[PDB]
């Protein structure tokens, strides 16, 4: 049931379906050693097939509103995953996740993604509050916050388990009324 | 069954089905008085869909990813502790409160959440208590500020309630055992 929020002549968002779990897998297993420098779960990869429970259970939330997970193509080819790993429906608000595959860093993708996102949903009303946690010490992911106009609402204390530690959070929301 | 103790006239038990008849009973009883603070109060109307709600929340509790307990006030069921939601890598909890009406002002959710979390924190397996709440909720901010919360933040238009948007404070405090 294909769905698609276009971002650029080169760039499109697409919901996450069935088809594409072997290349998300694929591009995870890629990047694995990298990403866990900046998150937790890289580590808890194994097969494919685990990976596809998770993204099926995604696309139920999807579904229903309650999340959205959409895979990011760079010129038809996967690029990346931008999510909203919840959505509070009566409270319009979303918390967004994010990460690119290593070698699509530094093209203003993840901002172009996520500027187009956020516009969709604005304008469908149903989210007008967006939402970026990340590490105190994660300064690509505080610089795509900053970049796209989030205010840093607050720190939370040791909220994330990391390599070993916990590290501080910040958090930003940025609220979007297309009046 | 579960029990941590609180004082000679407080317990908290962990829900059960059995207190699923007096736990929708004191719900509806105080309908009117929690809807000025909470929104899911008026999604409430049988007794069936609360021990659906239960039923979950027992899952939860069971699974730790969240916990669910009653608090008993000389054998009375007086209101519920909760975490909303655990995220176990993160040692991590959202707190969720609420009291009977009537049993306000004798610190018993002060004195239930203090033994609450010293109890997590000697577990080992919670070592953040979180409380989101209402800038404009003076009792929740009290709870937080009397238990030594930290403020964290301040989120913006949080928590949609009896038609206004809310700005929402963050309070949190860490304890290792
Ligand atoms: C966080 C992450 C997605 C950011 O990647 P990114 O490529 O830096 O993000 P953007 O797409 O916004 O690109 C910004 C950069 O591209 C540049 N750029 C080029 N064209 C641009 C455009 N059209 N618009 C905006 N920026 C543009 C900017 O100058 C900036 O360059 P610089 O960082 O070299 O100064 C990425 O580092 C990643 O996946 N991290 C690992 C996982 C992780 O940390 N996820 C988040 C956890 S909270
Ligand atoms: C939030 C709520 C649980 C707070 O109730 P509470 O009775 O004020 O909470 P406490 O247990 O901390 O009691 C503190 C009060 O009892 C008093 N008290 C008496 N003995 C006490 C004791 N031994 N220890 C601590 N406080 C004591 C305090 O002086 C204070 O009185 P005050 O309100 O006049 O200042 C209650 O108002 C409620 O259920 N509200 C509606 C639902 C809601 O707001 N939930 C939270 C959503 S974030």
């Amino acid at each position: 049931m294909v769905e698609i929020i276009p971002v650029s002549t080169t760039l499109e968002l697409r919901a996450a379906d069935e088809s594409h779990v072997p290349a998300l897998h694929q591009l995870v297993l890629k990047n694995k050693a990298w990403l866990q420098q900046s998150l937790d779960w890289p580590q808890y990869v194994t097969s494919q097939e685990e990976t596809r429970k998770h993204v099926q259970g995604n696309i139920l939330l999807h579904q229903r509103g309650y999340a959205k997970m959409y895979l990011i193509f760079c010129q038809n080819e996967m690029a990346g995953v931008l999510s909203f790993n919840a959505i509070e429906p009566i409270n319009k608000a979303a918390y967004i996740g994010y990460w690119l595959d290593e070698s699509f860093q530094g093209q203003g993708i993840m901002s172009q993604s996520l500027q187009a996102l956020m516009t969709h949903y604005a304008r469908r009303g149903d989210i007008r509050r967006f939402v970026i946690k990340c590490r105190v010490d994660n300064q690509a992911s505080n610089a795509v916050a900053r970049r796209n106009h989030f205010t840093l609402e607050g720190c939370m204390k040791q909220a994330e388990y990391l390599n070993g530690d916990y590290h501080d959070v910040n958090m930003y929301a940025r609220i979007i009324d297309a009046d």
